[PDB]
């Protein structure tokens, strides 16, 4: 079956496609701002929100990526191979949970109705090419 | 942060730990069983339960890790080291999210209440000394 | 004094005889099981239940005797006269925590009119000839 | 997991560890007090008190401790080592029997807010170095 | 600054010095009297009082100088100057906390009142010449010692 | 007894370890700006707030620790310590007492839910790559 991780939250992979690679932080510098800011509430029994229940997936998700990662470097037999797996789950499966960990973040930090007008609005800039767009990026921080 | 994933729906891994390793049905057969039962829901447009929401992570964690092991496929010339990274996505990484899926699949078809006393009434019965168990374990179908 | 530790809890030692003595799981089963379903109940600074007291005690009584086979381990540098002592705590001395813990846990569980109908419902199926009893035993899960 | 067995009754292991060794009557002390004051409310079917409760196991704790000396008096091979053993049993394990013994029958005899307030007053007085404190130990004896 | 731990809470160090420098339990004996009697209101997410916020930067301080004596057990390898350090660390830099530890534990068990009058009492007992001072020195134990 | 020293301000050591470890004020410029805006109120027979009865703390723990320095500097024959333990004291708790410092002075000055806001600003001012940020820091400010 088909499913998008966004479509409850009124987003798409398509929405969130048009943001560039460098436009979210590292996975320790997601998971570093979800564990000073809600950790006393993804450490609770309640259901406190739906980006709280996805939150706390997401994240044990990539704590069993990089329980992969140790794997792969302690019990493969050559460098060469083990090297092209450790960039693959840091970079190429790194990537997805990035966005995972941005979206849900920023719509407990921002609010989720903004998160989505701010998605469109940075769907029209980076759209636009760069002759005939502002120089500076739309941000986020209207709090 | 050791944060646990069963404790938001009044569980935790040391009581999902009753059931044995080898107890939960393969990723295959548990993906089958989400298909058929809830994909008008899975693929709505809103979250109908926090079960639901916790399921369309469990079934992108499996997708993202079928999209590595296709990966590893296509790479890795040296044959030795492929199928070390690939039996421990399919063996070692899927028991993880099959205890996920499990959870959640169930939950939604019996009910939190029923799958919480279902581990604690599997719990008894692994217990049980073998002279004294039954030749049943039990399932959870309370539906007739 | 010949005191009673079930008589509290509408028992008896003789109604407690009524199953076998390999009938109860092990001790580290059963410290599990308190573990994974009453830690944060047993680690309240209330006393919950009478039937929580009882089972604080019963938990203390083991570490108690696991310091014990500690120091037998320690000490007692005759080889062959160790393995009686620290055998007998984990074999002999064992088995009275082990009704002990059984009976508390079950009783949390399930409640107490369910364990001592249980009680009297293993009496009738271990009682009866080995031609006419079923090959299941009652277990307690009441519970889904 | 980590249990003290006194904190549902409002005190704990770090309260009762100022009372010196030699505090507590001997065991067989302690089991005379109880067989002689609470004799019909401990062989009862009644849960009378929470500390009841507590004494009814903390007796039959000792008579399986008992029950373990006599065996290793009986049949073990050399006396060396079965001389070690007993002495463990009534002095090293019979020290914890007797602070639980005696904390149950104080608590019932004085009542339980009477004796935390005198394990506090206890506290005050054994930490004080002997050349400031009053030579005569507080005392229990309210009735 | 010219600055007093005891000066907020109605005493001062001259007053705290009435008392000998042998007169202070030991930092173990104060910190398991401290976890004993006040876990759930010094690990709470509030402050109850002034003795109470006073009183976990106390722990904090010494947790703070026992990870320092970690340290140079685990470095320092000349062992002439290392244990010089670690019994400075001990028995002079704990002497100053123990004032602390002892005041605050005794004005939430007491009082504020009590331990500021027992300073008194304690200090009209210790400048006694030995003869003509009684026995029993003054304690605060909240109950009489005939009970 | 495990204590944090800011859960009674809605902080913690998590929120504080936020920030860059190099973006506190060193702690000769915080005891003048201590001694600077609040010397008659921490040298008071009164209370006035939390925050001046954790900050008198503060300044005497480190003046403590000031001298301890000056006597390691004083009396050990091995030059190597000297080098050692002066260097420990001041870089390793001094950032504690830097942390500790700044909560408590700015908590003063602007407000604890103003510096509780910032530090999360702050953190994930730090957090974002460059190009998508407003391109200054923000700073605590009495000034309209």
């Amino acid at each position: 079956m088909d499913i998008d991780p966004y479509k409850e939250f009124g987003a798409s992979v398509e929405l969130l496609s048009f943001l560039p690679s460098d436009f979210f932080p590292s996975i320790r510098d997601l998971l570093d701002t979800a564990s000073a800011l809600y950790r006393e509430a993804l450490e609770s029994p309640e259901h406190c929100s739906p980006h709280h229940t996805a939150l706390r997936q997401a994240i044990l998700c990539w704590g069993e990526l990089m329980n992969l990662a140790t794997w792969v470097g302690s019990n493969l037999e050559d460098p060469a191979s083990r090297e092209l797996v450790v960039s693959y789950v840091n970079v190429n499966m790194g990537l997805k949970i990035r966005q995972l960990l941005w979206f849900h973040i920023s719509c407990l930090t921002f609010g989720r109705e903004t998160v989505l007008e701010y998605l469109v609005s940075f769907g029209v800039w980076i759209r636009t090419p760069p002759a005939y767009r502002p120089p500076n990026a739309p941000i986020l921080s209207t709090l």
